[PDB]
DNA sequence: TTGTGTTATTGGCGTTATTAAGGTAACTTGCTTAT
């Protein structure tokens, strides 16, 4: 369903969207917070139990 | 004023440098481009 939103009128596949999503937020060379987003989120939530 | 000397051009010629056309047979198979 997400893959429809991102690419409308694009017939989905089996082993394609599995790359799309996990590359949308979960690729170290595609998305980052660079020591600041991490700290400003941790302190905002307290959860040191996530690696800063 | 009429003779003998240029000339300026102007279609023909060739010459060739430049442009266009075509052909290889080891196997090769679906981005998305990012306030």
């Amino acid at each position: 369903e997400i893959y429809k939103v991102l690419r409308p009128g694009d017939p989905p596949a089996a082993a394609s969207v599995k790359a799309l999503f996990e590359g949308l937020f979960f690729i170290e060379s595609r998305y980052s917070l660079s020591d600041i987003g991490r700290m400003k989120l941790n302190a905002r939530l307290g959860s040191d139990k996530v690696s800063k």
